[PDB]
């Protein structure tokens, strides 16, 4: 059954760790993957996480099974997150979240929820998106679309291109659009753009798609869903996958959502029976552990205090590293302007640098970087900024 | 987009927690979903359990991100406990595993790949099996297909039936084996009807799955995988999909594993990847918590004695109780034999009730079986015995 079976080709931000852990060099640097890295260079659990699972760990008295859509609370605190505290979705009962593995489970529950009980067969996705996309989508047997989103000679969003990209898109296509923190540009649109955006979906007839990974990584956690509610209030409705992967450290514990929002409450209940079956298909029922440790943060407020600290702190590091990178660039002999990258926000600086160039970095200098040019900032620390500069330059 | 979106018909197990739920009677009982009781009606978290969480609270370092495939220490373990300390699918690479959110995320995984890497389109399930199983396998695109299986009169395995039934399936068919503890009859081949089975799908060309949940729950682990390995002697590709839900009372971590064998190394690689790519476009890497707990407990020798002692005594309450159910319908005046019920291995009783008598029990007695007439023997102690019993004899 197996013999002819080819071999995938690696997955371009995944199987960059594999290459990575077999590098015998000692200076390697690794800016692939999204993972958020301290000073030294270390990936800690938070300090928020660690209270939160010594207490899971004083009270728990089961493990028995959670329902198909999880945590009741995890839910309720998600909803609060993404769309404000007294908001009308909450308040009319118009929106239902089921926890999943991961952001990457809430956007495949998305997926197969919309191919099997919709009449969608496409999704739009921007150019260029985290590489992932396609690949969910695609599985659940949609196709994808892409739209204009970067200007690259300006390092800017092309919102005209954007705009007449998405006039191919028929009324019933289903839109994703990033909550904050563009992967992989780190270039979001002003509000008014997402104003502007949200009318022109209204109008046309669209579906949007919130892909929200990085919320509270660019400004503030209110802050980073002004697009998202900017569509609630005028959406009937619209479907947002998030993660918690980043904002608590948690990446390992698979800890996400995938809301659900309709015109009233008996529409939304009926169409969350269809996901949950979709849920009970796949997994069965969502992994406890990090959603009780989201729902234990957030529903402690010495607990919360001292996480959005800590998020804090990541989020000013990456920006302090942003700054030191274009800097140590001129300092280096880098005689291209670099500053642009002052611009963006997230983790994520999307470089401008060729698939040669990116390969001659890791295959002469141990430094890796997605073929894309997409590079970690968050990866980076004072300590590895000098030599991580001296290869960029050489390679230019 | 949503407004026809049918509600989906309840859950045969799972629909039925929610139903038990929302009642306020004082004497409900229920004997549904397959979760393991205590002689209190606990399902507490194993010391042996407790006791690694409170080292991968001292102990772990970070939460950066498991490869697509987990723990490599988790999968070894696995394979050791499916196949043997010393087996030759072992030592000669010939099987990979991915570590997955429960078994059900490992038959998906299975259903997945499969259908988009192999000419299957048909998987062969008995008759009655776990109801998820044509759910998942129709969600992957693969048809669902039914080998006869259970002797209703006899309360037996009905072996020439199964025989017969097969006779229909094709070579290059999947064709569903459970391990041991069949759900849900508890009705399980002999050793040499398993090997009369090894020979027939090897000569037949089918391709072996096997769902494996409860092993340790029938007569010991290395007794229970007896079937499993007579095939895996034989056969030079086969999958199994287990979960360690039951046997570590790790429900809600969703801790499982889908391993892959082919006939050799070069191959089974090349296959993984293919799986991998299909995880990846799902929920992209297994969460970390329930499979380090089976890791560390798996790999320690005293926490794994404590554990295995713990599985010990899962078992021998339930086998106890079994007793108890037959003893006391006899005393309560079923005018039945349900002495069958002692022949039954796992924590599932196939009652012979009929729907009707199922609707009554919990409509007028709050006392909660499956349609199907399967009921939890694990859910029963002591204390519930004599009015489960006097419910069940008044409904006959
Ligand atoms: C990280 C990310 C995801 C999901 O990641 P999970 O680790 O599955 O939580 C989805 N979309 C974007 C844009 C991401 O950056
Ligand atoms: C419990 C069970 C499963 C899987 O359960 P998970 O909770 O997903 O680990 C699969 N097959 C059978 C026969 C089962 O009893």
């Amino acid at each position: 059954m197996f013999e002819n079976i080819t071999a995938a080709p690696a997955d371009p931000i995944l199987g960059l760790a594999d290459l990575f852990r077999a590098d015998e060099r000692p200076g390697k640097i690794n800016l692939g993957i999204g993972v958020y890295k301290d000073e030294t260079g270390k990936t800690p659990v938070l300090t928020s996480v660690k209270k939160a699972e010594q207490y899971l760990l004083e009270n728990e008295t089961t493990k028995n099974y959670l329902g198909i859509d999880g945590i009741p609370e995890f839910g309720r605190c998600t909803q609060e997150l993404l769309f404000g505290k007294g908001s009308a979705l909450i308040n009319d009962k118009r929106a239902r979240t089921a926890q999943t593995p991961g952001g990457t489970g809430a956007l495949r529950v998305a997926a197969d929820f919309l191919a099997k009980n919709t009449s969608v067969k496409r999704v739009w996705v921007s150019n260029p998106s985290w590489p992932n996309h396609k690949s969910v989508f695609n599985s659940a047997g949609l196709e994808v679309r892409e739209y204009a989103y970067y200007d690259a000679e300006n390092h800017t969003l092309d919102f005209d291109a954007l705009i007449n990209s998405l006039n191919e898109a028929q009324a019933g296509d289903v839109v994703l659009f990033h909550g904050y923190c563009h992967n992989p540009t780190g270039i979001d649109p002003t509000l008014e753009q997402w104003q502007t955006l949200a009318q022109l979906s209204v109008e046309k007839g669209w579906l949007p798609l919130f892909d929200f990974a990085y919320q509270g990584f660019a400004r503030g956690l209110e802050e980073d869903a002004e697009g998202l509610r900017a569509f609630a209030a005028m959406h009937k409705e619209l479907i947002v996958a998030s993660s918690y992967s980043k904002n608590f450290g948690l990446y390992n514990e698979r800890v996400g959502a995938c809301t659900l929002v309709a015109a009233d409450s008996e529409t939304v209940d009926r169409a969350f029976s269809q996901m949950k079956a979709a849920i009970r298909a796949n997994y069965s029922n969502p992994p406890a552990h990090g959603a009780s440790v989201v729902a234990t943060i957030l529903s402690n407020d010495a607990l919360r205090a001292i996480w959005e600290q800590e998020l804090t702190d990541m989020r000013q590091r990456i920006q302090r590293m942003r700054q030191l990178f274009v800097n140590t660039l001129q300092e280096k002999g880098a005689n291209r302007d670099f500053s642009f990258i002052i611009k963006q926000n997230g983790m994520f600086s999307f470089s401008g640098l060729t698939k040669e160039q990116v390969l001659r970095l890791r295959e002469e200098f141990g430094v890796y970087a997605v073929a894309s040019g997409r590079v970690n900032v968050a990866g980076m620390t004072p300590d590895n900024m000098a030599p991580l500069c001296e290869a960029i330059v050489a390679v230019l």
